[PDB]
This record gives C-alpha cells, structure tokens and sequence, in this order.
C-alpha cells in the first residue's frame, strides 16, 4: 500500500523536522515521492505544509529499515 506508506513517511518527516528544529509546521499532503532501494529504502518526498498558516512546499529525504523499528529524517528544506 505504497501511497499509504508514503503519507505516513511524509507526516513523519514533518514531525521529525518540528521536533528537531523546534518548529510547528502543519502537514497538509504529499505531492511527489520517489522510493529508492539502497541499504534499506530512501524516500525523496515533496510535501505541502503550513508555516504559520501559509502553505509552503518542502522537500524531505527519509531513510527506512523495514526489518526493524527504524526511520530517519536526513534532510528537510523549503522548495
């Protein structure tokens, strides 16, 4: 259920960014996603989130190891 997983990872990206940078972006939706095999899976996401009420676009890179309870935000930045 790829798109179901993709949305979860995009929400995770926003949550992790918020926790890491003391921010409060509000996830809206995923708009682009690339899923690439590496050691584990690498996700290149484009998503919309609200920053103080204004919708903005962001790119995120998320690393997942599905054989264990592991997920990790590598990069998160405005488009």
């Amino acid at each position: 259920e790829n798109s179901l997983e993709i949305e979860e990872l995009a929400r995770f990206a926003v949550d992790e960014h918020n926790k890491k940078e003391n921010a409060l972006l509000e996830f809206v939706r995923v708009v682009k996603a690339k899923e690439q095999v590496v050691a584990g899976t690498m996700y290149y996401l484009t998503l919309e989130a609200k920053d103080g009420g204004k919708k903005k676009l962001y790119e995120a890179k998320v690393w997942v190891k599905p054989w264990e309870n592991f997920k990790e935000l590598q990069e998160f930045k405005p488009v």
